[PDB]
């Protein structure tokens, strides 16, 4: 998997 | 822009 | 207090 | 969106 | 001074 | 509150 | 190329 | 879980 | 031993 | 080779 | 001693 | 310059 930073603004570090 | 760290406690990063 | 990285998957810090 | 992270060696985060 | 992450997009890190 | 990351040098997050 | 943030468990910026 | 910095001395960052 | 990020407030890394 | 993190101010990371 | 992200390229953070 | 992770054992980013 990979570890992903979703900028929705803020941004969060989920595993994918 | 720039990235604020917010924290309300739980910090993220988000945007200004 | 520290700072941990929850792992609710997404990975918040916060101060407990 | 996503903060992916680019490097042309020097690194920079930047979004998609 | 201060680290402050400007996000120009992309996130550099400058000191004022 | 906010994470600032002070610079007064070394660089150091304090919080207020 | 980007820096891949691998979770594969530990997390490691390998690059690709 | 929780983020763990493992020093292995190298550091890494494992889900336990 | 592994890298904690404690909080005295400034969150500084220290190794146990 | 290592992840300097250079000062030009700004501060890049770069593989030298 | 210092914290030198060194690069094999996958970039681990260890003690020297 | 570049910044430097002194290892005081606690670890401090500093600008040398
Ligand atoms: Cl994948
Ligand atoms: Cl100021």
């Amino acid at each position: 998997a990979k570890l992903v930073f979703f900028a929705e603004a803020c941004i969060i570090g989920c595993m994918v």
